[PDB]
């Protein structure tokens, strides 16, 4: 398993957590230097742990599908939660054996969370006071803010696993919670298409096949067309396969 604590926490505790995170995660080799996620797997070994703590010290284990770095559900005291989607529920027949699982009345994906917290992710503080938050929040399960819980949890840890520029974003907000920037929305919602287009770059002698649109740190869109680009050598870390 993963673990990252709250309670004496620093940027370098936490880019130590991101990396151990990272390297959890199995590959089937590279694609220009970045890892290159499983395009499959089985059982238990779907899946990775990442036990979360608070400031107070109070803990919950979250489940990561290796494949695609979702978050399937959580663990806290002798309760699981599982998002209402079907690698969700298969995920819960091999982690946190022996819990009593509960399904979530919302699926993982963005859109369904936000519609659940009534708020969109772009105005959502983010940074360590609101993962304390969010971990509180989830410990206690309070119904009606665990959606907003997991928009918080699901960008510090699995969308900053996927980029250093989110890593980076947390890491400036480690003392004061700050809605995500443009840049940090754009490439969350361009993940799988960067993925899928520096693969096919490999045999287009660097050429991405679609252009991909990002947006850059005053908000400005920036096309992304070959591997030159510095989403693809210096921000992501790991491509869906
Ligand atoms: C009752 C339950 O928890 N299982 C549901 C399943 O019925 C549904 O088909 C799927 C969404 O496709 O999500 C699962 O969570
Ligand atoms: C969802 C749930 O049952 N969470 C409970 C929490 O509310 C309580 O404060 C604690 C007591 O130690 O046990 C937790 O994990």
């Amino acid at each position: 398993d993963v673990s990252f604590s709250l309670s004496g926490s620093s940027s370098t505790s936490y880019s130590k957590f991101i990396g151990a995170l990272r390297k959890a995660l199995p590959s089937n080799g590279t694609v220009y230097n970045i890892t290159l996620l499983l395009s499959s797997a089985s059982g238990a070994s779907r899946y990775t742990l990442m036990k979360l703590s608070n400031y107070d010290g109070k803990a919950i284990t979250v489940a990561i599908d290796v494949t695609n770095v979702y978050i399937m559900g959580y663990l806290v005291n002798s309760t699981s939660y599982f998002f209402n989607e079907s690698d969700a529920k298969l995920a819960s027949q091999y982690v946190f054996a022996g819990s009593t699982i509960v399904t979530l009345p919302y699926s993982g994906n963005y859109e369904k969370l936000q519609t659940a917290a009534g708020k969109i992710r772009e105005k959502i503080p983010l940074g360590f006071p609101a993962l304390d938050s969010a971990i509180t929040t989830l410990f206690h399960y309070d119904s009606t803010a665990a959606a907003a819980a997991f928009l918080v949890i699901i960008q510090t840890t699995a969308e900053s696993s996927r980029f250093k520029y989110i890593e980076g974003q947390i890491i400036m907000r480690i003392s004061k919670n700050g809605v995500p920037s443009l840049a940090t929305i754009s490439l969350e919602n361009e993940w799988s298409a960067l993925s899928k287009q520096i693969q096919l770059a490999q045999t287009n002698n660097g050429t991405f096949k679609t252009p991909v649109v990002i947006m850059d740190a005053g908000g400005q869109r920036v096309e992304i067309g070959n591997v030159g680009s510095k989403v693809v050598t210096k921000n992501i870390q790991l491509l869906l396969n």
